[PDB]
């Protein structure tokens, strides 16, 4: 019988710094796996209060997308055991953010361990200056490939004075050990700050995670 139940919580450490500045968040999180939807309670334990927009940290939990019968949930199958994580979000405006996560199920819930790193973001960009406001919603390009499930996406962080920052983001998800990987397909998501206190040392976050078979372009019909 099911090893991931219809509600499972998890938690969350990450180690971090940003264009130098150090610090360490603490979380917790709950959701249902199998319905696509999620939420987490993150503490900034040390290095409080951050110089930079939270939305950076916002993406860094995929064993609650939910996935049709017919696509592998790659991620779900991994468990017990777990599987890794490697993400660069390349930044319009040339920071670079890198990030190494470990998920795992121990003792009931998801253990989730997250290092990040953010540098060459400019001292007056949005990002150094808390000039976000939150994402749009993406759609995240899922493909196998060196034996690994693929994404790339392109986020949109919304700008306190209209108009968005983006960037190029691609990640490589792995099982722990070797899983059935799905072929090419699509994830919406959308991911809402729900709460912060005044100086986002506090901040929940909602997100909702479908798999769809991909779009298609009208070449494909003719193959
Ligand atoms: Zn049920
Ligand atoms: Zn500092
Ligand atoms: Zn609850
Ligand atoms: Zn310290
Ligand atoms: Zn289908
Ligand atoms: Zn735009
Ligand atoms: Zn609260
Ligand atoms: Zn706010
Ligand atoms: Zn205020
Ligand atoms: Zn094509």
């Amino acid at each position: 019988m099911a090893i991931i139940k219809e509600f499972m919580r998890f938690k969350v450490h990450m180690e971090g710094s940003v264009n130098g500045h150090e610090f360490e968040i603490e979380g917790e999180g709950e959701g249902r796996p199998y319905e696509g939807f999620q939420t987490v309670k993150l503490k900034v334990t040390k290095g409080g209060p951050l110089p930079f927009a939270w939305d950076i940290l916002s993406p860094q939990s995929k064993a609650y997308v939910k996935h049709p019968a017919d696509i592998p949930d790659y991620l779900k199958l991994s468990f017990p055991e777990g599987f890794k994580w490697e993400r660069v979000m390349n930044f319009e405006d040339g920071g670079v953010v890198t990030v190494t996560q470990d998920s795992s199920l121990q003792d009931g819930e998801f253990i989730y361990k997250v290092k990040l790193r953010g540098t060459n973001f400019p001292s007056d960009g949005p990002v150094m200056q808390k000039k976000t406001m939150g994402m749009e919603a993406s759609s995240e390009r899922m493909y196998p490939e060196d034996g690994a499930l693929k994404g790339e996406d392109k986020l949109r962080l919304k700008l306190k004075d209209g108009g968005h920052y983006t960037s190029e983001v691609k990640t490589t998800y792995k099982a722990k050990k070797p899983v059935q990987l799905p072929g090419a397909y699509i994830v919406d998501i959308k991911l809402d700050i729900t709460s912060h206190n005044e100086d986002y040392t506090i901040v929940e976050q909602y997100e909702r995670a479908e798999g769809r078979h991909s779009t298609g372009g009208m070449d494909e019909l003719y193959k």
